[PDB]
């Protein structure tokens, strides 16, 4: 099923296909959870990116969803790939992507994985520490390094301990140390992150990046690479939409990194490409009534599976009814639980739903990003099957991108 | 040492050597190379020691290992030879146990809320005993496994467990549907602070047994669940808990009644058998002087137990530091690019360097069982060891 893609007929949408599949299994007990993944939605996102950020080459953040179908579609589109590990580089290269379309954007890499990157021709890597420079000097001395700078997220849960990113002061010392070690630093990267309430944050990051560029010029480096990271929204169900962010980014790029300077601007979008492409259908496998009347529903995907995103990715999930609800239907306070025997495997603490029954389906939209990528087989429950769909016109568009 | 697939490969543990010595040897073996991937040493002899200890502490209670805690084939094979039962929650777990040769009468399907197709799989493969705590579950059993032997799971002091009031209604409803209810199960859970909770649970089970007798059921199976500690690094130790359980079992379920008592320990068997070695792969100094260490296992891997299992992890050095060695405030981070992939927020450590190893004891339970390959990082290699005397002990259990 990984390389199996189904046709999407004219006048149909991923939703219609989902409804059809649900109807077809209605008289049986084959009601495992499943995804419908519209590869055409990923192509749509790419067109939208090219239009909104014409100066920025997208490098898809593989970690967000490492589906071979996704990577193949994006590779056909000629986008780059941001890989954090040997396995991700192997996946991308296996599909035929040359090394110059890969950035190894992990600032803290095990020596053997740096060696793997060097052996396979991946030259560009990020870094934010002196020890990383020592490791690169030993294991990949001809690498092209991108300095990752810190970006403030005022809504992070742990604002004192920041995992990645050098301050400006540290950035100066790092550039000088790289010069001492005869290591080439070619640019600057930053990552604002998905939790971004104000687009001005991007402006600040771009300004800081320009500062580090100036620092590089002072130390004698030829810096050309600006990496504006990820965090762009992957669906319209957000307060701060993609186009508002890009409307604030493009003037900043024009001001701090004009095209005549020779800068090459890239980004590392992950969730932007894939979030809305996946819709998850789970089946209600068990039910309890608690006395006014409240309900507990048990479904066959949970926090150890697709909904790990609730804990790892700070996700909030909205259950949707497969069968439309009449205006007069009574809604009851309800909780939704995963299949595992763990008391913590709870998807929704409280929501309002009409009375549902075992065998009914619940749908979760925008489930592409940081869901299957982090699922486990805890308690022996297997990952939901993914059905990849693509229309004829979407395939034609992909062909155009291939030429 | 090198694995000859790790699943079924077991290494000998020589006389006078312990799991720690094997760990040191492996570390020494790779000291001059860059192959510094995280790895486990799993002492199957420790699991056999736990079984002997269980037999002595709870002589009336047959243990059914909770496979979900650690589904290692090596573990299940060792426990299967030991003749324990298995508590299975899904088709895959039942498949694993049966593949190793365990007959269905040594399997309890102790998931109260089962998908119909999973119930069907159990019926197809002869697993008759299942738990339940709801009327809807009874409806599903009547359709998909009508000859099952049902065990009523009762609540103890949100997700599972019927109240006594609900238990009465469930027993009557099961009688209406001609479904056989043979016993009661409860699960106190690991975070139990007061052992008296077990006494109340056993008393509640006795009440539900009496309720079953009133409606005409022959109740014989008492399942006291799990939650027993898997290490000595706990406030409430195993033997204190069993000291409170055994008098209650004698009072509420005397042997002459014909009751069969089982338990579902998971972490008790496996927690202390696994020691994890991770390598420091990156390092930062933050200016008095504090350090950030990055290791090659994290919250998406073995340390998912921090979020899923409320685990508190203690990093250990390979060699005990000198008393006057300088310690620094330090943080420990996982390998993934996620900002949340942090193992230790703050601890005191001597200055360490890239290539040094950090050890984590009592990492057997709810660690590898829930690890993912997020960001492409592979699950740590597990090296299984067993001494000759441990193998001899396993033979005695088997015969
Ligand atoms: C996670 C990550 C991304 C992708 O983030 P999204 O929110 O999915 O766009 C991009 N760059 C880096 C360095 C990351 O760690
Ligand atoms: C998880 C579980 C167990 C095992 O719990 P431990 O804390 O590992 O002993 C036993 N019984 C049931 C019903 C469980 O869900």
């Amino acid at each position: 099923e990984e390389f199996d893609c189904h046709f999407l007929d004219e006048g149909f949408t991923a939703k219609d296909i989902l409804d059809q599949k649900i109807n077809e299994v209605s008289s049986s007990d084959d009601k495992d959870a499943f995804y419908v993944a519209d590869l055409g939605d990923i192509l749509k996102k790419h067109l939208r990116w090219l239009k909104a950020l014409p100066r920025v080459t997208p490098f898809y953040a593989v970690k967000c969803n490492d589906s071979k179908a996704i990577v193949k579609t994006l590779a056909a589109t000629r986008t780059g790939f941001d890989c954090a590990s040997k396995t991700e580089i192997q996946l991308v290269q296996s599909l035929g992507v040359p090394p110059e379309r890969i950035i190894y954007a992990n600032p803290c890499k095990q020596v053997s994985q740096i060696k793997y990157a060097a052996n396979n021709g991946v030259q560009m890597m990020t870094f934010d520490s002196e020890v990383e420079l020592m490791k690169v000097a030993r294991a990949h001395p001809k690498a092209k390094l991108v300095l990752r700078i810190a970006t403030d997220d005022s809504k992070a849960v742990c604002r004192l301990s920041v995992k990645f990113g050098a301050t400006l002061r540290t950035s100066r010392l790092l550039l000088e140390r790289a010069k001492e070690l005869n290591i080439d630093v070619v640019g600057v990267s930053f990552h604002v992150g998905s939790g971004c309430t104000d687009p001005e944050t991007f402006v600040q990051a771009i300004s800081d990046a320009r500062c580090v560029f100036d620092m590089g010029a002072e130390v004698g480096f030829s810096m050309y690479l600006l990496d504006i990271g990820g965090g762009f929204p992957g669906s319209e169900d957000v307060k701060l939409k993609f186009e508002e962010i890009t409307g604030v980014i493009n003037p900043a790029l024009d001001k701090y990194f004009p095209s005549d300077s020779g800068v090459r601007i890239i980004a590392e979008p992950g969730r932007y490409y894939v979030a809305s492409a996946f819709t998850l259908a789970v089946n209600i496998i068990a039910k309890k009534i608690v006395l006014e009347q409240t309900f507990m529903y048990y479904v066959n995907d949970g926090v150890y599976g697709s909904f790990n995103c609730i804990l790892y990715d700070h996700a909030h999930v909205k259950p949707l009814l497969q069968k439309r609800p009449k205006p007069d239907e009574k809604y009851y306070s309800s909780s939704i639980w995963g299949p595992t025997c763990d008391g913590l495997d709870r998807i929704v603490e409280r929501c309002d739903l009409p009375e549902m029954h075992v065998g009914d389906w619940m749908l979760f939209e925008n489930m592409g990003a940081y869901t299957v990528a982090a699922a486990s087989t805890f308690n022996g429950f297997q990952r939901p099957t993914i059905y990849y769909v693509m229309s004829g016109p979407a395939w034609q568009l992909m062909q155009q991108f291939q030429n």
